[PDB]
């Protein structure tokens, strides 16, 4: 089989999505991690990363690069990505709107203090608003419990994860999405998620303050 | 067959590569342009943009918006999308830091007039010492005119769009790229292309000053 190996750093990033992913496809991984702007050039001069950056999956034989493209070639092969050609869409339609949010949540945690709290107000406005209404429609429009195809894909686990950070920015943004709720919880106890969601394992914590010092070294 | 309809500002933005795609698949396209805040407000009133955002393009009764869902979508059923699992991540990896450096190039003419000239010089350095040598290195590994499958596919397009954006920039940068060139001479000789790239098509024409203003009252 072959174990993928990850490169990233120590923390989410773009990397956790593909992390998520991939254990909730029961698919175990080993991970470098960057943890010195040496091991990052040490990276960047074996010539491995095409545009020398990560993520960057090494996996059947391939380094391959660019979170889009490992995410969406993890879905093909662990049969993530729907039966066909406008399930897919749906997928796709439903995946970017959830890495959207997913930003711009990041953000907050980024931006000059001075603003931070009208940026912040953006978010929930969006999130309670804009984001969560539409997945919830998206629920309530077929009853099932998957959001697409009636059978378990990558935005239901695209959508567990953005839930996950909406619960960590703010949790009574989530109380007024039955269906969301519901399916958050649905999902979690999925065995594969579960595990990853347990101690111990890859999952990454979210960042600032003490995340935020250790990015003014290298991420 | 139906016309695809796509509903976008008057201008390139991020429909613009949807726009080439669809050309070069010999696709006929219906655009709606987006020319006042009340065409936009009437445009969400409808319920038809998933997020409140477009690209959106209606194809095959779906109103699929995300622009990468779209040119997906789009890819998938023009066979645009190479032959299998491990052409598309090539595809994929390939399309992603075409889009990067995009943005990068767009940025240039939307940052704060006290740092452009800083921003301008990082994407210049980016564009021939990160993307330009890596689209290089794909045409020099195998010396066949596609960059994946030896058969035309989206990155194709996408790689040429990027090129006439950097000749836009600074064309220099592209006199060092051999195979880059001949390239785009080859691609831009494409039938559905070379239409495309006549005066009097669907192609928007680049911003600044006089677009910058009319992006002054609602892009
Ligand atoms: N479009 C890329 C973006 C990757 C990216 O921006 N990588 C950064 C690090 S991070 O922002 O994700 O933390 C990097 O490697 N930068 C190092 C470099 O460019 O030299 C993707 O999605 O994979
Ligand atoms: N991720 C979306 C981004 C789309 C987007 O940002 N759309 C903006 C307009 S533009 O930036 O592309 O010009 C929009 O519709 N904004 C209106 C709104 O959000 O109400 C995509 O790629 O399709």
């Amino acid at each position: 089989s072959g174990k993928p190996v990850l490169h990233y750093f120590n923390a989410r990033g773009r990397m956790e999505c593909i992390r998520f992913l991939l254990a909730a496809a029961g698919v175990e991984f080993d991970e470098k991690f960057i943890q010195s702007p040496e091991d990052l050039e040490k990276l960047k001069k074996d010539g491995n990363l095409m545009f020398d950056q990560v993520p960057m999956v090494e996996i059947d034989g391939m380094k391959l690069a660019q979170t889009r493209a490992i995410l969406n070639y993890i879905a093909t092969k662990y049969d993530l990505y729907g039966k066909d050609m406008k399930e897919r869409a749906l997928i796709d339609m439903y995946s970017e709107g959830i890495l959207d949010l997913t930003e711009m949540i990041m953000q907050l945690v980024i931006c000059p203090p001075d603003q931070k709290e009208a940026k912040t107000a953006l978010a929930k406005d969006r999130t309670k608003n804009r984001y969560l209404p539409a997945f919830e429609k998206v629920l309530k429009s077929h009853g099932q419990d998957y959001l697409v195809g009636n059978k378990l894909t990558r935005v239901d686990i695209h959508l567990l994860e953005l839930l996950l950070y909406v619960e960590e920015f703010d949790a009574s943004l989530l109380t007024s999405f039955p269906l969301l709720k519901a399916f958050k919880s649905r999902i979690s106890s999925l065995p594969n998620v579960k595990k990853f969601l347990q101690p111990g394992s890859q999952r990454k914590l979210p960042m600032d303050a003490k995340q935020i010092e250790e990015a003014r070294k290298i991420f």
